[PDB]
């Protein structure tokens, strides 16, 4: 929330009797300023001072019409206020008699001129001002004043030398009205007389420019649609049910009727009625109920390998269904099922698993309306791989001149049931692995090698394998008898 | 008062679902019918329907848009009524699909188009349409059927093949709004779609119409003071009391402002204020006091003739009087004065009178405020003349052969008192009538003459005078001695 802040001030102002005197005042502030007009200290109620409000609520202009003097001569102010703070400006109005109205006092030698330019085709409104000092011309409509600040917009300022005029570059429903120029200096301000402004639309039948786009949904269950149409003359744009009317009768709006929807308690058709002098177009919205779906077929392990899964699973669903989900995780790990989105069809393997690893499965049907129930789920394991890592710390020391114990620690990478391991040991570790001796051991984390030649250096190399196959050898290690 | 009667009633239609279909009901009778629209007994109440009413409230017009199926599909009718009685018409709508829109039912080809005209100069709007059997085509403004009925007015229909027109003689601003044009045969009715018409008035400052014209009135003491502005935009009018402005003193209505004072005590000013923002105008309006006029100074005869008598006066007021009325009766008349008006003066002649007769006048003053009391009357007698007619009845006897009697009855014009009458006898009644013999006689009827020689036919002539002069002498009569 900020505190009101003035963007447009009101200037102090000498008008002429039986004429026209205007104030503004914009502001900026959250939330909104409302904006009041005070005479010392009141708020103003009379015939001839009217408020008129920008359609943005940036402020208001007051509008004196017609002066009558010397009551309206006044000092006269502006509050702008929210629940977070207020500002005021004070201004004066003065009026005179043409009785005591000095030469050089701005004049309009000729006023805006009614004018018909059609749609999006530039329209000039036109002031002859004169005055001394040379009198500043500016522009009102509908009572506000004529936003021309930017150079760069379709309504552009023009004064030469000779007194100035309004440009419109691309006509807008919006620009119609009534405009009036005012011609200002050092002396005071007068006004032109009223110029309206039309615009003329050719005469076309009624359009959706927004039709009516089907739904569904779950019962309770609600929907806002929006029928839009256009056309010239903007027809009528009401909402029918096959025959009856949700809207009364005794409305009917123009161009917009957007339908509101509680308890879309069953499946139907509505149709979007739009007419104008010229015709009556309809148009329809399905509005079915259809649930979520339900929860797919169990998901069945049709291929594995050491490293995926993949999966098969009935549909579950009476109506087709848009994509699947699948929730996969450890069988121990704990954190919510992993997901795997979009899945098109009702086959899909799962990679980038690890060897020898229990999953569990769940498959999710998505359609139109959502996201059903999961599956219940599916437990399996991937398949073994021979050890991708050696032996850890691989040690042997002499026992006797012929014996040696040998030790190790399980490879970190087993990829399977470690259903043994491999020594191999030789005086000559140049030989290919294959050309050493070697010793078959089960499961174990230790062995002791005899019927060894004394005072010999030995190397040795042990190696895991599963039900797959062998693992890597570790580096070679020396022992002494 | 008269009970209501139709002057228009609905038809039966046939419209395409999303369009328009209207109703017309006009109807006349003292006091004004009400028009209300029923389906099945009971009064239709806006769904989108709207019931448009005719300026001159003559009945009004059922629209309905946008029409829709098998809703709309009915029974519906116009009653009319006042307190003196009640009458009712009913009419059939029917509504279709354009999935079932017979082929040959109306379609609009090309529909009015936007179109900008100054004021005073004509413009027209155009529509094309086909259908079989071939469409009626009829137009609609702001939702009021348009009347053409009169060939002989300012706003008539056109049509050549495939066809029809609305042309608008000389363009007012009343004649803006928007226009749409209506396709008919017995299939059904197609509307086109709205096109708005507009009527550009060139810009033009304030200016009285009818400014405001000052008075004078008693006090306590009212009047109402008009004050009228017209011009493009068409203007305000406010009342001042010449410093501050008359409540209530923010309202302001357009172009016309009348001001009613209630107990006027005394003199004053007011000004009448209209303003525009092209320029400020006043005018002010004289309210003064004072009553009718003091009654004139009694009438004082200058002149006096046989058939005329003038009169002087003063005005017997402190304020100039604008004329006089004279009064004037026979002296023993005793019905109401005969009475001369527009007098500009204080001296007049009153003439066609009778002479020697007595005569009674008055004068009565009027200004502004209006006529004043009479005068105190005078009384006068018009001057006499010699008689203008002969005495009556001339008849001579003979008494004795030397002495005959004459009589006669008084002249009927006198004109004066008869002072005498004069006896005119001869033997030869040639001669001029100065010189026959003579007898005159004082005021009576009968008279002798005698010393007549005997056996003769004397000639007879009498005539009266007054103391002007003769009157007339009677024709001859003849006696025998
Ligand atoms: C449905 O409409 C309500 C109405 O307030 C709106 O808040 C909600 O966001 C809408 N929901 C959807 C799913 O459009
Ligand atoms: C909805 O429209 C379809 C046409 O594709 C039709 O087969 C189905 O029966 C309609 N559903 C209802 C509930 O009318
Ligand atoms: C003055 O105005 C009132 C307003 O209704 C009207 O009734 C009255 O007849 C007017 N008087 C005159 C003398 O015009
Ligand atoms: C009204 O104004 C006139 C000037 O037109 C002035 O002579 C007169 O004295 C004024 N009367 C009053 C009562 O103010």
């Amino acid at each position: 929330e900020t505190p009101p802040r003035f963007t447009r001030t009101p200037v102090d102002q000498t008008g002429v009797s039986g004429g026209v005197a205007s104030f503004i005042c914009q502001a900026t502030g959250d939330p909104r300023p409302k904006i009041v007009w005070n005479k010392k200290g009141k708020k103003v109620s009379n015939q001839r001072f009217e408020v008129i409000e920008f359609d943005d609520g940036s402020g208001s202009v007051l509008r004196i019409q017609p002066l009558r003097t010397p009551r309206d001569e006044a000092i006269y102010e502006c509050v702008a206020s929210n629940n977070v703070g207020e500002i005021s400006v004070s201004t004066r109005l003065t009026v005179l008699r043409e009785d005591q109205i000095p030469r050089g006092f701005p004049t309009i030698d000729m006023g805006p001129q009614l004018k018909v330019v059609e749609r999006t085709r530039t329209a000039t409104m036109l002031c002859a001002a004169s005055g001394n000092p040379d009198p500043e011309i500016t522009w009102f409509k509908d009572f506000l004043p004529v936003d021309t600040s930017n150079n760069n917009g379709r309504i552009k300022q023009l004064r030469s030398e000779s007194i100035g005029a309004l440009q419109i570059e691309q006509s807008e429903e919006s620009d119609q009205g009534k405009y009036e120029c005012v011609a200002t200096n050092s002396a005071g301000t007068r006004y032109s007389a009223p110029a309206n402004l039309y615009v003329r639309v050719r005469r076309v039948p009624p359009r959706f420019s927004i039709p009516p786009t089907n739904h569904e949904i779950m019962p309770g269950g609600s929907v806002n649609i929006t029928c839009v149409a256009v056309g010239s003359p903007m027809p009528y744009v009401k909402w029918m049910l096959g025959a009856e009317d949700l809207t009364p009768e005794d409305d009917m709006p123009i161009g917009r009727n957007v339908l509101e929807l509680n308890d879309v308690r069953q499946s139907a058709n509505y149709t979007c009625v739009a007419m104008s002098t010229l015709g009556v177009i309809e148009a329809i919205a399905q509005i079915t109920v259809k649930a979520l779906p339900k929860p797919p077929g169990t998901p069945v392990v049709t291929e594995s390998t050491a490293t995926s899964i993949t999966l098969t699973w009935d549909s579950g669903n009476p109506e087709p269904v848009s994509y699947y989900i699948i929730q996969h995780k450890p069988k121990n790990s704990e954190e919510p099922y992993k997901e795997i989105d979009g899945i098109a069809t009702t086959r899909y393997s799962v990679a980038g698993l690890s060897p020898y690893s229990d999953y569990e499965f769940r498959v999710v049907a998505v359609n139109n309306i959502g996201r059903g129930p999961a599956s219940e789920p599916v437990l399996t394991q991937t398949s073994e791989q021979a050890p991708s890592s050696a032996p850890r710390d691989v040690q042997a020391r002499m026992l006797s001149s012929t014996t040696i114990l040998v030790q190790w620690k399980e490879p970190e990478e087993p990829n399977g049931q470690i259903q043994g391991y491999r020594v191999y040991y030789t005086m000559d570790p140049t030989q290919h692995v294959n050309n050493w001796m070697k010793h078959n051991v089960a499961d174990s984390q230790i062995t002791t090698i005899g019927n060894l030649v004394p005072q010999k250096t030995y190397s040795v190399k042990v190696l895991a394998f599963t039900s797959i196959g062998d693992g890597p050898l570790s580096s070679d290690i020396q022992v002494i008898t």
